[PDB]
């Protein structure tokens, strides 16, 4: 059960690995993983999906090695590999277009007449949250959701007003500033907030707190990247929708 | 060779599973695994044969949605039926379009499941607003364009008042991604313009993202309402507002039916 497009040559697929749990891979991803000659991957939350790679052909780490590689180089590696006839698979955490420089990579690709495909992935801000029992939207609660990165140019007031649920990528180092920005924008100090670290991995960990207390709580809990930060009433649903908790003993409750 | 340390879909439980936007390749391993195990697959109209072909033979396929003309089952009816299937000992798959938790009443369903003591799992899927737009060459995020994205429903934005604070939504993110915004595009688009958005800001409509029927219209906020009508376009569509729409000319990879090539 796979009659789907082949990973060709002079070509690169920018492929979403999801937040960690393999099997949150798309069938397109699994297939690409099966046929790539070379895989240029990130900081992977699960190094598990790489077990799918075809009879050992080159793995290529592209994250921090110790210094860094600037995107420019990573992108230009893809083209180098592609022009030399490899089936190239650029393997990205989560979804390639949700804060993952994927648009940059693809722009470079066309800029050098390299054909590409994009394979969407599960992003930590939606699927990861799901593994914590927190939906990004729920009828009674929100008709909008904003997804943002911590480093701004970011209209903090417009987000504060306007966005009943807020979902934050790379906001650990700045959590103190950000929550203070929301509170001053008219958000309640007591508004529920949740941190989810290593969403959808066996190392998953959750902090339930509050806009006013968030900075003290995550210092105290000793929490660390990678983490999605979510703000808003939907946090209250975790007590009721934590299906992972339910697998061990958890007694799931009713909404408010 | 394998995919076989994956969790079984157990007798008497319900999985809420995202089918993604259309393309069967966008199913997750977990979803494909559910499909192959299910005794009964309760699915959306916003579904798509190809997925369903993975069901074992003698699985039953139940259309949860609206048949005839408009005489709807309310959400509660669909949820109770899931409970009835599960209590009878079926392995139950509720197959939802896209992702179960993105404007798809998955929370409500799960909540109903909990109330009636039925265990469940959630299986994320690709959402039309991220993966769908990818198939049209529009990234939802791009560091030269935006550090924030807002997703919304236009569902109840007829113009009986409702509380989206359209001005906050206008200032909050350079990119806006809108679900169920076709029928009320005129009012929504005027909300955004009253909110400070430029009448000329680029807008794209993506209908049936990630299917052989995909169709895209670029336009602007002022012209959006007239244009979409003249183009004859229909739900399901995602409407994206902002500069990322300009990247489709350079990133339209599905436009590998033909060169004409990327800026
Ligand atoms: N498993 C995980 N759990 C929690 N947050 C995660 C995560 N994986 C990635 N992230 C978030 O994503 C940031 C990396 S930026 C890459 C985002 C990725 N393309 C995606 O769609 O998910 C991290 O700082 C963290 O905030
Ligand atoms: N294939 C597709 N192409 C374009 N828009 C789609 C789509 N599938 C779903 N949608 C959008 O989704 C709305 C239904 S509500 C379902 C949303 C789903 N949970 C998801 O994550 O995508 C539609 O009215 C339309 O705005």
């Amino acid at each position: 059960f796979a009659g789907l497009p082949a990973l060709e040559k002079g070509s690169v697929w920018l492929v979403g690995a999801g937040p960690g749990d393999p099997g949150l891979l798309t069938l397109h991803a699994a297939n690409a993983l099966r046929q790539a000659d070379v895989i240029v991957h990130d900081a992977l939350v699960n190094e598990d999906c790489l077990k799918l790679a075809r009879p050992g052909a080159v793995l290529e780490f592209a994250g921090k090695r110790g210094p860094s590689p600037k995107q420019r180089d990573i992108s230009l590696r893809l083209v180098e590999l592609a022009r030399a006839g490899n089936r190239v698979l650029r393997l990205k955490g989560g979804d390639p277009f949700v804060f993952g420089r994927g648009g940059e990579e693809a722009l470079t690709l066309v800029e050098h007449q390299v054909p590409f495909r994009i394979v969407p992935g599960i992003t930590a801000g939606i699927g990861g949250l799901a593994y914590a029992g927190i939906p990004v939207t729920h009828r009674e609660v929100n008709h909008a959701v904003t997804f943002l990165t911590g480093h701004d140019r970011i209209n903090w007031q417009g987000i504060a007003s306007g966005s009943p649920v807020i979902v934050m990528y790379m906001a650990m180092k700045h959590i103190g500033a950000i929550t203070a920005n929301l509170i001053a924008g008219g958000r309640s100090p007591d508004e529920p907030v949740a941190f989810v670290c290593n969403a959808a991995t066996p190392q998953q960990a959750v902090l339930e707190t509050t806009l006013a207390r968030a900075e003290a709580d995550v210092a105290a809990a000793g929490l660390e990247p990678p983490a999605i930060v979510v703000v808003g009433e939907v946090v209250r649903l975790r007590a009721a929708l934590d299906w992972i908790g339910a697998l061990d003993g958890r007694k799931l409750a009713a909404d408010p």
